[PDB]
């Protein structure tokens, strides 16, 4: 048990990257998160590092040479010359070309891989990179605002020193890029909780359980609109406890996508910051090397709240509900509190549904050796 060493990765340039007018991804939210947690005094309890810019050598440990070469070359001024490749690599529309795109990929990736190295060297208990968690990016394809899969790269780093790595994903969307990368291996177990049914990315059915050596090492909990703290807490600790018992990982990667929070611009879940952060508390009790990553989140005031509170949880530091003054204080009106209320939206996940899906996942976890 006990309190644990936390290393936290942040680059002050991250907030200046801009996806374009009306695009819901705001890298500014990482700066808001940073500034809020600094104003709570949480810098006093952890080591703050600036990530290196991850190289093409680092990125091509997973991604194709042609895809990384394209990301290094593509700019707003030369887009007409790469019309074929833009379509091939799924760049230009939802994943736009913007100024400094490659540098943005290098920063988000750098934090996750640096955190993994720190964990491998046994120089920290927890590593935190809120700029990471880009779980949709594929080997040779951008997807869902993600270009470079920092998570896959960080897990490959952990696999140098860890026989078994557990990946847990509480983003509202299915962690499809991470699942796909490790679908045929027992050395990574991927566990995703997500909205499923007529929803992006369209994968992560209950019946998707892995293949070959990876059969029974992919776990998917499909959910409906409006899941709440009670319903999520119903199943999270039981599932993760059973996974820990059967799989026995030596390192953990937790993707903490904040688009599962109540009031998210794109999401349809109803979790509070406390309900979301209960997942961090559950994972942290197992006392394994832990990489905590960001993810989605489009109501940026709540993203800042969520990841500030989850940093406090990682540190075992109680922080007051009254928000301290900060550079983005006006974003947190009209209440200026840390914690959020759930909406009155209907929870389409019945208690019977939650128990039934849990029981079917328990059947699959019995098939581990
Ligand atoms: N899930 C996720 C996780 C991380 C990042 C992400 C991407 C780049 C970053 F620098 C940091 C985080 C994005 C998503 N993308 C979504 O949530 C969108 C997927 C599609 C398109 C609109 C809607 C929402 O459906
Ligand atoms: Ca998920
Ligand atoms: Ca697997
Ligand atoms: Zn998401």
């Amino acid at each position: 048990g006990g309190k644990k060493k936390v290393c936290y990765y942040y680059d002050g340039d991250i907030g200046n990257y801009y996806y374009g007018q009306g695009h819901p991804m705001k890298p500014h939210r990482i700066r808001m998160t940073h500034n809020l947690l600094l104003n709570y005094g949480l810098y006093r309890k952890m080591e703050i590092y600036r990530p290196h810019k991850a190289t093409a050598e680092e990125m091509t440990k997973y991604h194709s040479d042609e895809y990384i070469k394209f990301l290094r070359s593509i700019r707003p001024d030369n887009m007409s010359e790469y019309s074929k490749q833009m379509q091939r690599f799924n760049v230009g529309e939802d994943c736009p070309v913007f100024d400094g795109l490659f540098e943005f990929c290098q920063l988000s990736t750098g934090g996750s891989v640096a955190g993994a190295v720190k964990l491998n060297r046994q120089q920290t208990d927890m590593a935190v990179n809120w700029a990471g968690g880009l779980h949709h990016a594929k080997k040779s394809e951008a997807s869902g605002f993600c270009y470079v899969n920092d998570i896959v790269l960080a897990i490959l780093e952990l696999l140098k020193y860890h026989q078994r790595v557990l990946y847990i994903d509480i983003d509202i969307h299915h962690g499809d890029g991470v699942e796909e990368a490790f679908y045929t291996t027992d050395r990574v177990m991927t566990v995703s909780f997500h909205k499923y049914g007529e929803y992006f990315p369209g994968t992560g059915d209950l019946r998707d359980i892995g293949a070959g050596k990876g059969k029974y090492y992919a776990v998917n909990f499909p959910m409906r609109d409006g899941i709440d703290d009670e319903s999520y807490g119903q199943i999270f600790k039981p599932i993760i406890s059973k996974v820990m018992e059967m799989y026995q990982p030596s390192a953990v990667v937790l993707q903490c996508g904040a688009d599962s929070l109540s009031g998210d611009r794109l999401g349809c879940f109803n979790l509070t910051v406390k309900g979301h952060a209960k997942c961090v508390e559950v994972v942290k009790t197992f006392n394994l090397p832990l990489l905590m990553l960001g993810g989605g989140g489009y109501t940026i005031r709540n993203v800042a709240r969520c990841w500030t509170y989850e940093t406090a949880v990682a540190l075992d530091c109680e922080i007051p509900n009254e928000l301290p003054y900060n550079d983005y204080f006006e974003y947190f009106g009209p209440d200026f509190k840390l914690h959020i209320s759930p909406s009155n939206m209907t929870n389409q996940n019945t208690p019977e549904y939650m128990e039934k899906i849990k029981q079917r996942l328990f059947e699959n976890l019995r098939m581990l050796p």
